């Protein structure tokens, strides 16, 4: 009586991902494997070796499973768990009307974003990208020499949004 | 008839967590288990010993069972209740214009959050980091002394938000 040891239990893997990103699985099986089987989160079903999914958003995050079946009929089954980060939303730059040089402060305020890792990166125009850890970029004492375009992209568990931009005005 | 005994019932735990947190499950089987696997609250699924799921919202909280099967072909079956704690969100930081040195009081209202052990941690420039359990830190007939940064972090629950951070400025 001949008997067929099972496939080598897969041990499936994928890259990190963002909310709008492209989801690529890979079926690492070992052996003569004649067909493969994969369900998911929300129904999620394929028949491919390295099945794609482009375009997945956070919901289509969890534990994935494949099956393996041999040419010699015999299965296996292992699971992946995706991780999918949301991609924080453009933020909103709120600033005081123009003030005469050298008066209060160029105050551009943002939402807060929720978030464990948040960076909130500022271009400002002497190009210095200053970094901080508040929806709030400050310069005291602010003069005309501080005017410009500023904007603001934000980083959250590293993903980044599209960024923001607006005009700032002083001495009107 | 040899007859085999069952596994011995495995004895699952975890280590406490947040909202934005790593779960990560054990197996405490005893004996030659052969396979593993756990199903949980959304469909989690998986075949480890020591299955981690990375990012754990609220939502995959719950009951987590654990079947293990040993070589020689026995069952046994255990439960672990998992519980997540939210996160607080960042709080907004409300603060009167400024005043002439001396009239009214150095407000700070934020939202009030929810949770049974709700504690507020302010930051002020002398360092005291003064905690309260209202959203709310005063300073009566205050004064340019009192002037700089000031944060708060909200703690619910043994979780911490990301801080807030507001600029005073009094006697405009």
């Amino acid at each position: 009586i001949v008997v067929n040891p099972t496939p080598v239990i897969p041990n499936p893997t994928y890259t990190p991902l963002c909310q709008l990103d492209t989801l690529f699985l890979q079926a690492n099986a070992v052996g003569p494997i004649a067909t493969y089987w994969w369900t998911g989160p929300n129904g999620f079903t394929s028949h491919l070796e390295n099945p794609v999914i482009p375009n997945i958003y956070p919901f289509n995050a969890g534990s994935y499973i494949l099956t393996v079946t041999d040419s010699l009929g015999c299965e296996a089954v292992s699971t992946v768990e995706v991780t999918i980060y949301p991609k924080p939303q453009t933020p909103t730059i709120a600033h005081n009307a123009p003030f005469c040089e050298g008066t209060n402060d160029l105050t551009l305020t943002t939402q807060a974003y929720f978030g464990t890792d948040v960076r909130y990166i500022w271009t400002l125009p002497n190009g210095n990208l200053d970094t901080t850890f508040v929806p709030s970029l400050v310069l005291p004492n602010a003069t005309v020499q501080d005017t410009g375009a500023y904007s603001l992209v934000v980083w959250i568990d590293g993903c980044l949004s599209l960024p923001a931009e607006e005009i700032i005005r002083i001495y009107p």
